[PDB]
C-alpha cells in the first residue's frame, strides 16, 4: 500500500504530505478568532473496507497509518499535530464513553464494599437488619443497599466473564486479569451471602479480608490505560517479573540460612519451628537482625549452645542477604526502569493505538459512521468544551547517525559509478586518438 | 500568572503564620493556637529558604534535582494511594484486636510507617500467634510476607531507580544549566533597574592583575569560595565535501564528453 510504503521506506515525504493536511485561516489574526483546520483523509481507509472480513475479503485493519507508523516506530510521525488531532478526536468519539462506562461499572462494585468494612467493626456476623453481637440498628438501610450493590455487581461480573469465555475460545487460560476477577467475584459474593443464607461469621470476615485486598490490588490494572500511570504499571510489571525469575535462589538461599538458625538458636521462641525459623530469616531479609534480643543477651547469659558458630552464622548472614541480595535487587531494578524509559514516547502511542484499533473492532459499523469525522477545526483562543469537570480531569490523567552514514554510502556509491564510466571514456578517447609526431 | 506559583503559596503561610504567632503583643490569643502557628511558622521558613539557594552556582543543582525526584515522586502518588489502601483494609480486617489496627486511619498510617522495612515482626505477627490472639493465622502470615515483597522490596527499588534515572539526566545537562540560570537571573534583573542607573554601573572593558587578588580580601574572599566556584559535525562536514566533490566529477565528465563530441578521428576509423 502506497501510503504504508512511504510510511516504511520514505518518512520524511509523509511529512510534508501531513503537511498539506494541516490548514490555517490567517497568520496575522493568531489571536482574534483564529482556527486551523486538520483533514485525516490520508490516514485511515473507508469504513466499510475495514469491518468487511467476508465480503471485502481484503485484510484491514483500523488506524491504517497510525499502526504502519507504530510498527516502524517513526515516532516523529506520531508526534505530528495531525496525528495528535487524530487520536485525540477519535478519543472523544468513543474511547472515552467506553473507558468511562468499563471503569464505571467496576467501581460501582468497588465501592460499597469498602463501605461496608469501614462501617462495620470485623469479626461480628452481620445482617440486612444490621450487627448480630443483640441487633444493632441505624445503618441498616446503608448495609443493605451495599450488600444488594456488591452482589449484584458480582453475578453481572460472572456474566460478563461467561460471555468472556465463551467468546475468547480458550486463549484466556494464562491470563492474570480473568484469575483475580474470579477471585474476587466469589469471595465478594460469599462476603455478602448472610442476606440470603446463614453463613458463620469467621468463613464471612475471611472472605471479606481476601476480597478487600483484592479488589483494590485488581484496580491497578485500569490505570494502564491512561496516559500518565501507564509507564509506572509497565514499570512495575518489568519489576515484578524479574523478581518472579529470581525466587529459587531466594528459596535455597533463605532454606539454609533457616535451617541453620534453627539448630542453633533453637531455644528461642522466634526458632521454635523450622516453619517459623524460615519466616523469622525472611523477616531479617531487610536488615531487622534483632543482634541485641537474639545474639547477645543470650550469650551473656550463658544461654547460647554453640556462640562461636552461632555469630559466626550472624556475620555471614549479615554479609550475605543484606548487603548482596538486596544491592542484587537494586541493580536489576535500575537497569529495567532505564530499559523501560529508553522507549517511554513510543510505548504510550502506541498503547493508546492499540487501546482504539482493539476497540474499534467490536462496535457496529452504522455507530462508526454516525461518530467518525473527516476533519476538525482548532480555536487556539477558545478551550474546549466542559471547562469545569472536563478540564481538571484532562490535567490530572492525560497529559540519527545511522541514516547519515547511509545517505553519505549512497552518495558514494553513485560517486564510483560516475567514475567508472568516465574512465571507460578516456580509454576509448586513447583507443581513437590520432598520433602524428609524437610516434616512437 | 501567580496563581500556578508555590513561592507565593508559602510566603502566603509563612506572613499569615507568623502574624498570628506574634499577635499577642496586641491582642491576647490563646497559647494552643499561638503555638499551632508558631509550629507551621518555623515549619515553613526554613523549608522556604531552600528556594534562595538556587541562585547561588554550588547549591542550585541540588535544589534542581531535589526538585525532579520530587516531581517524579509525585506523579506516582495513586499507585501509592491504590496499593496502600488495599494493605491497610486487609490487616485492619486481620490484626483488628491490637491497638495499632484498631481504626481503618490507623491502620492506613500503619501501613505507610511499615513502608520503609520497619514491619514489627515478634511485636505483631510473632507474639500473638504463640499466645493464640491472631484470628485467622495462616491468612496474617500470608499477608505479611505478600507486603513483604510487594512494598518494601518492589516499591522502593523502583522508586531508586527512578530517581537513578533522572539524576543522571539532569547531570547529563549540569554545565550548561549553571550558567544558563545565571544569566536568566542577570537578564531578569535588569529589566527592572532604572536606564541611569545602568548607564552609572556598566563597563566596556575590564582589566585584569593574576598576580593581585581582587578587592576585599578578608570576607568576600572566602564568601566566593564557599558559595561560587563531535562526530555529527564530522560526518555533516564529510557529507559537504563529498557533495562538492560529485559536482565536480559531474562537470568533469561532461567536459570528456565534450572532448569525443569535438575529437578528430583519422586512421582509426571503420
Ligand atoms: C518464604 C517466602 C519466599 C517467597 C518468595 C517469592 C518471590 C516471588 C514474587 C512474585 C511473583 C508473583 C507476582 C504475581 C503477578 C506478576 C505478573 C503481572 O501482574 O504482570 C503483568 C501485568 O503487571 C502489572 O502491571 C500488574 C501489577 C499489579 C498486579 C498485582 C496482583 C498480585 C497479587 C497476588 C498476591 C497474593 C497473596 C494472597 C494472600 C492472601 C500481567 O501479565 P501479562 O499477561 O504480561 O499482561 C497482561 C496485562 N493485561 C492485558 C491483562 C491488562
Ligand atoms: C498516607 C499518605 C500518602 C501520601 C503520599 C503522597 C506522595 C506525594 C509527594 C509529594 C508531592 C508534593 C510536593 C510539593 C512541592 C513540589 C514542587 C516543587 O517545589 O518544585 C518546583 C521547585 O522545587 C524545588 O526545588 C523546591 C523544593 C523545596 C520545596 C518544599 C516545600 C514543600 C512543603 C510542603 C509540606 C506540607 C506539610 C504541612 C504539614 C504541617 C516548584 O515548581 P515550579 O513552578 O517548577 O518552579 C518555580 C521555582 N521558582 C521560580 C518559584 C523559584
Ligand atoms: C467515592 C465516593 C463515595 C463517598 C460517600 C461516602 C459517605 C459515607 C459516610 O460518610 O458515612 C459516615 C462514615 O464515613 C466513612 O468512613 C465512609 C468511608 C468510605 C471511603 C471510600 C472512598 C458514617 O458516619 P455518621 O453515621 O454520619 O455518624
Ligand atoms: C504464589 C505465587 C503466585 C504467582 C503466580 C503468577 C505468575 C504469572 C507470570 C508468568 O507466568 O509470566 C511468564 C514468566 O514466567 C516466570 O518466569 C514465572 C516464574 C515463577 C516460578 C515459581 C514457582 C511470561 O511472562 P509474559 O507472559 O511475557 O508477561
Ligand atoms: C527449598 C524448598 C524446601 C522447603 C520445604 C520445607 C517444609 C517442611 C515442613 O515444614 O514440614 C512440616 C510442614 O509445616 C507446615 O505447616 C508447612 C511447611 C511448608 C514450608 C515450605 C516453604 C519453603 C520456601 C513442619 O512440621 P513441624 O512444624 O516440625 O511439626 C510436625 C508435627 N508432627
Ligand atoms: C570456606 C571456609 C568454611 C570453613 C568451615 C568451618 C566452620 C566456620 C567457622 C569459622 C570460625 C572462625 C574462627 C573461630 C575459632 C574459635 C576456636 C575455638 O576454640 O572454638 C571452637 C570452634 O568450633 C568450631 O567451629 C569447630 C567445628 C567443629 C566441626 C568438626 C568437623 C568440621 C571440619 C571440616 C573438615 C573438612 C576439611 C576440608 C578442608 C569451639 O568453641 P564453641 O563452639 O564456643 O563451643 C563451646 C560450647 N560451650
Ligand atoms: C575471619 C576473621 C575472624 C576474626 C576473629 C575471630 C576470633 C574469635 C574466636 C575466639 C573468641 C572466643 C569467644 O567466645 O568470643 C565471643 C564471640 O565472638 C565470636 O565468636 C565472633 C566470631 C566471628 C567469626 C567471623 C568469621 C566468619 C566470616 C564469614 C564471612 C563469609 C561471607 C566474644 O568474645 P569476648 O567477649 O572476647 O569473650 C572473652 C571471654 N572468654
Ligand atoms: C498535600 C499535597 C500538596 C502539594 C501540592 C503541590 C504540587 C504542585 C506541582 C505541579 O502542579 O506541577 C505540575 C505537575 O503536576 C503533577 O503531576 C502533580 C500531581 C499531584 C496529584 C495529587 C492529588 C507541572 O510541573 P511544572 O510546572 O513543569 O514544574
Ligand atoms: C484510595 C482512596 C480512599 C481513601 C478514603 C478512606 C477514608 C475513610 C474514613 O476514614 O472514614 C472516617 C474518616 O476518618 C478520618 O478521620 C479521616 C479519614 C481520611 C482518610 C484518607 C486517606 C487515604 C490515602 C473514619 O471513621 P472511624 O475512625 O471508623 O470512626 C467513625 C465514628 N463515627
Ligand atoms: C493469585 C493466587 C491468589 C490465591 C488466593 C487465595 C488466598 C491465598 C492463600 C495462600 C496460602 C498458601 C498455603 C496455605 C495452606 C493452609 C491450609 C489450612 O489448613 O489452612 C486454612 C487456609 O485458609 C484459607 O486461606 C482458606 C480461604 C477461605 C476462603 C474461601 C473462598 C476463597 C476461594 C476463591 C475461589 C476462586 C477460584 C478461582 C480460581 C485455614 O486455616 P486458618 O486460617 O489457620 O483458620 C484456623 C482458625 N483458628
Ligand atoms: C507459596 C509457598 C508456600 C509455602 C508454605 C506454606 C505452608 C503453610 C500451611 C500450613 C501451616 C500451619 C500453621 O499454622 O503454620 C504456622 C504459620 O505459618 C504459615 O501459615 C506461613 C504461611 C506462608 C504463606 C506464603 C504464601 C504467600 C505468597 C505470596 C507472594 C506474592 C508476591 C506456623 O507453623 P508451625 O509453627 O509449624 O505450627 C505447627 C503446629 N500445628
Ligand atoms: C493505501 S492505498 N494506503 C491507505 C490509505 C489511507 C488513506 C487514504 C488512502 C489510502
Amino acid at each position: 500500500c502506497p501510503i504504508t510504503e512511504m510510511i516504511e521506506y520514505l518518512p520524511e515525504c509523509m511529512k510534508v504530505l501531513l503537511d498539506f493536511c494541516m490548514l490555517h485561516s490567517t497568520e496575522d489574526k493568531s489571536c482574534r478568532d483564529y482556527y486551523i483546520e486538520y483533514n485525516f483523509k490520508y490516514l485511515q481507509c473507508p469504513l466499510e473496507f475495514t469491518k468487511k472480513t467476508p465480503t471485502q475479503d481484503v485484510i484491514y485493519e483500523p488506524l491504517t497509518a497510525l499502526n504502519a507508523m507504530v510498527q516502524n516506530n517513526r515516532i516523529e510521525l506520531l508526534n505530528h499535530p495531525v496525528c495528535k488531532e487524530y487520536l485525540l478526536m477519535k478519543w472523544l468519539a468513543y474511547g472515552f464513553r467506553a473507558h468511562m462506562m468499563n471503569l464505571g461499572s467496576y467501581c460501582l462494585g468497588l465501592i460499597p464494599m469498602t463501605i461496608l468494612v469501614v462501617n462495620i467493626k470485623p469479626g461480628m456476623a452481620f445482617n440486612s437488619t444490621g450487627i448480630i453481637n443483640i441487633l444493632d440498628t441505624t445503618n441498616s438501610y446503608l448495609i443493605k443497599t451495599c450488600m444488594i450493590l456488591v452482589f449484584l455487581s458480582s453475578i453481572f461480573g460472572y456474566c460478563k466473564e461467561a460471555g468472556q469465555i465463551f467468546q475468547q475460545k480458550r486463549n484466556y487460560f494464562m491470563d492474570i486479569s480473568n484469575v483475580l476477577e474470579w477471585i474476587i467475584y466469589t469471595t465478594g459474593i460469599i462476603f455478602v451471602l448472610p442476606l440470603f443464607v446463614e453463613i458463620p461469621a469467621h468463613l464471612q470476615w475471611q472472605c471479606g479480608a481476601i476480597a478487600v485486598y483484592f479488589y483494590w490490588m485488581n484496580f491497578l490494572l485500569y490505570l494502564q490505560r491512561f496516559e500518565n500511570c501507564g509507564i509506572f504499571i509497565v514499570m512495575l510489571e518489568v519489576i515484578l517479573k524479574t523478581l518472579l525469575r529470581s525466587t529459587v535462589v531466594f528459596i535455597f538461599l533463605l532454606l539454609a540460612f533457616g535451617l541453620s538458625f534453627y539448630i542453633l538458636l533453637n531455644l528461642q521462641d522466634p526458632f521454635s519451628s523450622p516453619l517459623l525459623s524460615i519466616i523469622q530469616t525472611f523477616s531479617m531479609m531487610l536488615g531487622d537482625i534483632n543482634y541485641r534480643e537474639s545474639f547477645l543477651e543470650p550469650y551473656l547469659r550463658n544461654e547460647l549452645a554453640h556462640p562461636v558458630l552461632s555469630f559466626a552464622q550472624l556475620v555471614s548472614f549479615t554479609i550475605f542477604v543484606p548487603i548482596v541480595l538486596m544491592n542484587l535487587l537494586i541493580g536489576l531494578a535500575v537497569g529495567d526502569i532505564a530499559e523501560v524509559q529508553k522507549h517511554a514516547s513510543l510505548k504510550r502511542i502506541a498503547m493508546q493505538v492499540e487501546l482504539h484499533t482493539s476497540l474499534e473492532k467490536k462496535l457496529p459499523l452504522w455507530f462508526l459512521r454516525k461518530v467518525d469525522q473527516k476533519s476538525t477545526i482548532v480555536y487556539p483562543n477558545k478551550p474546549r468544551s466542559g471547562g469545569m469537570l472536563f478540564h481538571i480531569f484532562c490535567f490530572l490523567f492525560c497529559t540519527s547517525l545511522e541514516m547519515e552514514i547511509l545517505k553519505q554510502k549512497y552518495r558514494l556509491k553513485d560517486l564510483t559509478f560516475l567514475l567508472e564510466k568516465q574512465h571507460e571514456l578516456i580509454k576509448l578517447i586513447i583507443q581513437k586518438m590520432e598520433i602524428i609526431s609524437e610516434t616512437e
